[PDB]
């Protein structure tokens, strides 16, 4: 069967079973109609329609069935005339960035926004995880980028690429005994309990070094591996928080109290990083400088080019990089 | 467009993207075939299949949507052809049926003899296959249903219908270890050489939970699609067979002893099945009542109009199926 | 044989055979731990890793075994000094949970505010992350209990107990074509760019099983671990998200709306659970009671007595529970 | 703590709290043992056993559970020296064969026999399938091996190694019109009702080609992709079998009737095939003479040697293959 066929009877049924009012409809003539008709029930070996004359008089029991499912092929041709083109797929490729909550959240929303108005069918995959396991990814493979913000000696064998320095801010909810207060200090941190990172404390973290170097022990009540979770927590009672400054702002968070601690920890780095049989893609470099505007090609080339993260840092010596 | 466009673009992912194949198999010549896909390609506005030089590589994203529908079209086409086939003559036509080796030689046989004797025009096709296969001859056309026994995520687009419930046999030489001492945890079944079917370990198969359950890795030496060739390897020495407990017969299969594996593996459920746009005959709802005496022509009709087959299960939940 | 030496060869495969790594993690040498690895494999008579020159490349079949039973014997030792701080000072330990963010964010705060109220000397950690690394926490000794919201075949192994079954929103700015229209099918869905979370496609999860089941494949434009990041991408354009109803405030969340899709998506079902081997002390059976109220102790122990999280599931038959 | 505590305490135990009778037991002394379970009682911060004088009096409830878990910790160890050996595995290598069922039930089972024995850590993996299938899988990487019985067209860019000739039967149940006959015929054969295989009658079969030449269309009733569907379906009626004869044996079929088709329809050539870019590993050509025995390694290594099937077809002309 031809779908001309097909178009022919539901057109003579829209039409009333007139083949003449069908004809003027569809620009041909009552025998082009008719023939098709015809040869049709001929190939079917059954009537459509009923007749009594010359005169179609009605649609067979049969015929009737057989004009539903042609009105469902017809439709069906349509929506192939109607499938979307190749433009509407992001498949000119994908992009895996492993890295943390507060960078998502606070840091690259920023950059996202910008990646995606430039690059509209590159798809975007940010996996989330302990530095340990942000590190693991781009090792195994499942990763393009890995963005560290600390225990950067996880991302041993990978092209480290610093972005800026970020500080650590205490959280209390307004009524705790240093929600008034101006500065606060290590010992007196150490005596209360800590709610921080669920890696803060790993036996070499600065959160650590702090206190073995005071040769002091601290009580932690609750860990998470999310800011978020961290401050949640302190809508209670007496515990008191350790987490990236970035992480709090009064607008946000007019029910908590950030509260300078720059002089009670070391400051840490947030790195890029990525496996050096990479091919760079222009979606690759340009999130690198979305990031870190001062990553641009040139300086991740010259970068990379290098030998050791040791040349890296050698290069950014004496240029003070983002806070 | 024109039907035979959407024939030939639909029997070139049939054939693996292999033009040559395509051509000798609609006897007709692969630049017939390039003219007529190009001309779609053209009309359309999108590739239809990525390209190297000469050879097609895979079909692109929009080419799948525009494939998927053109399938569509084609079995609309075919229902067209089965209403006017059950108007003329209702008891002449033909059945294609997919479905294992098992259900072919236990299930079915008593089952066809009363059809081909009901209906001695109506020719009737049985493949055997994987549940991959399985779901394929159903896709392509070359099946009306499909009874499928396991990895009913295969036939998420099909309305399947619940038959019965069944469970696996461990299967051994009277020798064996296993033979002598009661029953067998999967602790001990781990340690034998394991023969299964080819879709026996597949990641997500009732014989893969039980061995993530305890942690344990099987070790293959064969398998078979088919029960009845694995039930020829266990004349031999080690070798423990894993297949359903009804292709086993305690009278016609002498040489083997059947351990019961009720308690490591749960039970799977064959389930029969069409693709929505089949038409169905009289002939095809007594096929469906024949195999399962519960799948009354009032309960298909009630299946089909649900929207999943987790809906069509729900019918079934105050009602305990037959186990086999 | 000696503990240090099954310590040793878990932390090596927990370390992706990187020794170098391994070394650094536990404070001693790669020559430590080589020697004590090899006088292992020495005295079993078996090569627990494959070898290419100094470089460890898999873990052998015969190592797998070795490995599983090594996991069971240090988790054993942790319970023994789990029993003794039980008998010495029952309020006094620590309790470690992976979970998703959406559980810690949105099912939690509560909760944990109750425990740590009644447990002042019990340290609490939440790890948030991906079904597979709420498996993996749970599997390298790094987390007491799971909370597991989908893809439950990752735990197989342990003992899993129904919580509560949830169900996805369709999540869009309030421009959005599907804001204004009605309610929205499977096939206006496919038409858009989805955001959804990393683990949302894989092959067999709920999104995969109503889009396998309408023959239609997603467009993924943006995928993240945490639903709260694919909320804050929905401020923009067309993309239109797929998380779960309870990560959205039809309060808190005002920038947002949620459209049905309960009847495009089935739901899925969280669930609370531990190795058998984990040590239950009574904080543990409290924390269980306070997330899941139906969890009292008695009910624990006698899911930990069956068999499989299939016959726990069937302990619950006959009762209805939450659903979020 | 050590294993060695952790036995010492069940031993101890086994020995009913007699420390001096453990020692003998252990080949050590009171001191030894009691040095360690002094140690572990410290470790754990909690009494294992009650004492009276210097005598242990009992297990404290404490102690009962650890007595518990440590003969559980002692269990595993052993469990660990008894995990079996690299060579109870099957890793030294995997065969994906695609073949018919009689060729894998009345063909191979002599041969797989044989295979196993010589190679016991090859895994082996008989698919079935539609000579079209068959074909499908070596193409597509799924096989390393096809046994085209049929149809050997669709095995086209195939290496093509022919192992025997075939000839169809004719079966049909003891009471039929052709039981009791002796030689039956083309035309009165397509006067019954014809049971065949599903892949018969294709429009370039032999089976087909029979009909068309002599201008006879018959009539199908029943087909199956197996031979062993198509004889039980044979316990019936009037329908006449067209399978293999090697399918049908008067031993294990005696409520069948086999009977000669030899002059009714052309000859059929089961020949082994594979791609050319696959290694043939030693199972392999093993595989290949164990089914063929004149497949030798050397008649192999000849036959791949050259440009086309044609010379095979043509190295192979004046040489009687099996039949
Ligand atoms: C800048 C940042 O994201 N810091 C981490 C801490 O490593 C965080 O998740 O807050
Ligand atoms: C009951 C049944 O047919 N089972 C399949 C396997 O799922 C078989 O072929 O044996
Ligand atoms: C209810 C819930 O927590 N769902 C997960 C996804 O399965 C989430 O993180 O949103
Ligand atoms: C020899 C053989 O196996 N022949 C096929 C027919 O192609 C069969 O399955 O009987």
């Amino acid at each position: 069967m031809k779908l001309q066929q097909l178009r022919y009877i539901v057109e003579v049924v829209n039409h009333n079973l007139n083949v003449s009012s069908t004809a003027e409809g569809l620009y041909t003539s009552q025998p082009g109609i008719s023939k098709q008709v015809r040869m049709l029930e001929d190939e079917l070996g059954i009537q459509i329609f009923a007749r009594s004359g010359k005169h179609l008089t009605q649609v067979t029991p049969a015929g009737q069935e057989i004009i539903r499912i042609a009105r469902e092929v017809l439709s069906k041709v349509d929506a192939i005339k109607s499938v979307a083109g190749e433009h509407t797929w992001p498949d000119k490729g994908s992009l895996y960035v492993a890295t943390t909550h507060t960078q998502a959240r606070y840091a690259l929303p920023g950059v996202i926004k910008g990646f995606i108005e430039r690059y509209p069918r590159v798809s975007l995959h940010m996996h989330q995880g302990s530095p340990t396991q942000i590190a693991e990814a781009v090792s195994k493979g499942n990763a393009d980028f890995a963005i560290a913000t600390e225990a950067l000696h996880l991302y041993d064998d990978l092209v480290m690429l610093p972005c800026y320095h970020w500080n650590r801010s205490i959280v209390v909810t307004p009524e705790h005994p240093l929600a008034t207060k101006g500065s606060v200090s290590i010992e007196e941190l150490a005596q209360y309990p800590l709610v921080t990172y669920t890696f803060g404390f790993t036996g070499r973290s600065e959160l650590d070094t702090a206190f073995n170097r005071a040769g002091l022990t601290p009580r932690i009540v609750f860990t998470a591996t999310d800011a978020d979770v961290i401050k949640t927590y302190v809508r209670l009672g007496l515990g008191v928080g350790v987490i990236a400054s970035m992480a709090v702002d009064p607008v946000s968070d007019p029910d908590l109290v950030k509260l300078d601690a720059n002089g009670i920890f070391s400051h840490s780095t947030t790195k890029i990083g990525f496996r050096r049989s990479t091919f760079l893609r222009s979606y690759m470099y340009d999130f690198i400088q979305r990031f870190a505007p001062h990553l641009t090609r040139d300086v991740v080339d010259t970068a990379v080019a290098l030998r050791s993260n040791e040349d890296i840092e050698a290069m950014f010596k004496d240029i003070k990089l983002p806070e």
